[PDB]
C-alpha cells in the first residue's frame, strides 16, 4: 500500500527515507508492531542489540518473508555494536547474536551505536559506585576495523555510525588503512534539535543522515513533565491542521524535505500506518523556516553522562 522514497547511499544502496524504530517497543508486541509495518510497506527496520528485542523483530521478519508478504532484498534492516563489545572478538560476538536473533544472513547497515568505549563484560550499562560510565580498553577505531571484516566476508552491506560529531567522523575517515566509509550518521533530530551544521558537514561528504527520536520520545523512562513536548507543541499542530494531518505526519515529513531518513517508533498499528501515510503532502517553504527556527539545542537523549571518558560526543558543537 506505501513506498517510503530511497535516499541513495555512497554505496549505491537504497535506504527507504522512514522506517520503524523499535527501542523500546516491549517484548510480546514488537512482533506484531513489525508485521503491521511490514504489511503496510515499511521496509526499513531500525533495531540494536541493546534493545534486547531482536529476537522478535527476527519472528516477524521471518515470517514475513515466509509468507511471500516481501523479499529479503527489498527488507532494508539496520542494526547497531554496543560500546561492550568494541573489543575484536567481542564485535564478532555481539554481531553473531544480532543477526542469529534477527533470523538474517546478513544485514543492510551495521552501526557503531555510540563513539566512546564502555567496559567489556556482561554489564550493558557498566558503573562505578558512584554511578558514572567505565570506560574500557578498545575504541571505535578498534571496532570499525572488527567491523570492516563483516563487509568483506558478506555478512554486512555497508558500516554507519550513531551519536558522532564531525570531529569524530573526521578521525574516522581520516584513519590509515580505511576500508569502508560510513553511510549513514544516526543522530536525535527534531525541531527542538535541529542539528544544521552536523547535517551540513555530513552531506559534504557524502554520508546521510538519520534522525532518531524524531517525535521527542514521549516514552523516554526518563521524562520529566517539564521537558519540552513536540507532539503538544501548538504551533506544530496548527500547521497539521492546515494539511489535515497529526503532529506526528508533520514531525517525520520535517526530516523527509531536509533529505534525512527518519525512524519513528509505534507499536501501535494505526499508528505505525499513519506515520508512513507522509508522501501525499509538502510542507510549504515557510512553514519549514518555521518548524526550523524551533531549535533550542535540546536532547531528549542524554542520560549517557559519561562526560568523562574520552570521545563523549555532545562537548563539540557539531
Ligand atoms: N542511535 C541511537 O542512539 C538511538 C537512540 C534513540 C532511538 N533510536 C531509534 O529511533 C527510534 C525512534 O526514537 P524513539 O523510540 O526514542 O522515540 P520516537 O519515535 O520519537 O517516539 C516514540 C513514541 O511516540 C509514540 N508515537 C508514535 N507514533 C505516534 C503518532 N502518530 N501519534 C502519537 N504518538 C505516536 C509512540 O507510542 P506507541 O509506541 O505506544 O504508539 C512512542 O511512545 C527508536 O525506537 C530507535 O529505533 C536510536
Ligand atoms: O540506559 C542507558 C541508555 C539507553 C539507550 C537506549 C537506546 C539507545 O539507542 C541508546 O543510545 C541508549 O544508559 C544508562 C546509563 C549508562 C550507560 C552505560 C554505562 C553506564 C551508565
Amino acid at each position: 500500500s506505501h513506498m517510503a522514497t530511497f535516499v541513495e547511499l555512497s554505496t549505491k544502496a537504497k535506504m527507504p527515507i522512514v522506517g520503524l524504530g523499535t527501542w523500546k517497543s516491549p517484548l510480546g508486541k514488537v512482533k506484531e508492531a513489525v508485521k503491521v509495518a511490514i504489511d503496510a510497506g515499511y521496509r526499513h527496520i531500525d533495531c540494536a542489540y541493546v534493545y534486547q528485542n531482536e529476537h522478535e523483530v527476527g519472528e516477524a521478519i521471518q515470517e514475513k518473508i515466509q509468507e511471500k508478504a516481501v523479499k529479503r532484498e527489498d527488507l532494508f534492516i539496520v542494526s547497531k555494536l554496543w560500546p561492550t563489545f568494541f573489543e575484536r572478538p567481542l564485535v564478532r560476538k555481539a554481531f553473531e547474536k544480532t543477526l542469529k536473533d534477527l533470523k538474517l544472513s546478513y544485514l543492510d547497515v551495521y552501526l557503531i551505536h555510540w563513539p566512546q568505549g564502555f567496559k567489556s563484560g556482561d554489564d550493558l550499562f557498566p558503573k562505578d559506585d558512584k554511578g558514572n560510565a567505565i570506560g574500557g580498553k578498545a575504541t571505535f577505531l578498534d571496532a570499525w576495523e572488527a567491523m570492516e571484516e563483516l563487509v568483506d566476508e558478506g555478512l554486512v552491506k555497508a558500516l554507519g555510525v550513531s551519536n558522532f560529531s564531525h570531529f569524530q567522523i573526521e578521525k574516522l575517515l581520516n584513519k590509515p588503512g580505511l576500508k569502508y566509509k560510513p553511510v549513514t550518521n544516526q543522530v536525535e533530530c527534531h525541531p527542538y534539535l535541529t542539528q544544521e551544521k552536523l547535517i551540513q558537514y555530513c552531506h559534504s561528504k557524502g554520508i546521510t543522515v538519520t534522525a532518531y527520536s524524531p517525535l521527542g520520545s514521549p516514552d523516554r523512562p526518563w521524562a520529566k513533565p517539564e521537558d519540552p513536548s513536540l507532539l503538544e507543541d501548538p504551533k506544530i499542530k496548527e500547521i497539521a491542521a492546515k494539511h489535515k494531518k497529526t503532529a506526528a505526519q508533520v514531525l517525520i515529513r520535517f526530516h523527509i524535505q531536509r533529505n534525512v531518513i527518519v525512524i519513528p517508533k509505534s507499536v501501535t498499528p494505526a499508528r505505525i500506518v499513519e506515520n508512513i501515510q507522509v508522501f501525499d503532502f509538502k510542507l510549504s517553504d515557510e512553514e519549514m523556516a518555521t518548524i526550523l527556527s524551533f531549535n533550542r539545542n535540546w536532547r531528549a537523549c542524554n542520560v549517557l553522562q559519561s562526560s568523562h571518558l574520552e570521545d563523549y560526543p555532545f562537548d563539540a558543537e557539531y
